[PDB]
């Protein structure tokens, strides 16, 4: 389904249980849609019955309304500070404003609305946007 990530799940399983609590670098992303770059160290070990299965759209989820979703079950979503549930940088493709997307590039005034909108999130503390592809990149603190 295009998803992936690096360690790769063949490269996490090589790992001990205690490595597994604190993996470096770890980034995880879905080919078309966007990534996921954690900024610091991730625990893993709740993941351990298949890395593949736990993580590729189930905990982590890329959809097509274009947006990114970790731990959608409440009751499973750690405190802050724990698990994937920590800083990160993150890029999603093709984010258009608005009823279908409005992708024409020519209309820069409309993007730069858009583009302001973007830059003054709160929760989503902006980075960059790309009208061309449509590529937003921010920052989150957890995903509360």
């Amino acid at each position: 389904f295009g998803y992936w990530c690096s360690p790769s799940p063949e490269q996490l399983e090589r790992l001990s249980l205690k490595q597994l609590a604190a993996v470096s670098n770890f980034v995880i992303g879905r080919r078309g849609y966007g990534c996921i770059t954690f900024q610091h160290d991730v625990d893993l070990t709740a993941f351990t019955k298949s890395f593949r299965e736990e993580l590729f759209g189930k905990i982590v989820i890329f959809r097509s309304s274009k947006t990114v979703e970790v731990y959608p079950d409440e009751a499973t979503k750690p405190m802050i500070g724990h698990g994937l549930n920590v800083p990160a940088i993150i890029t999603l493709e093709n984010v258009y404003p608005v009823k279908k997307p409005m992708k024409d590039t020519t209309k820069f005034a409309e993007f730069q609305v858009f583009d302001r909108k973007l830059r003054s999130m709160r929760e989503m503390n902006y980075i960059s946007y790309n009208p061309f592809g449509g590529t937003w990149t921010f920052k989150v603190n957890h995903f509360e």
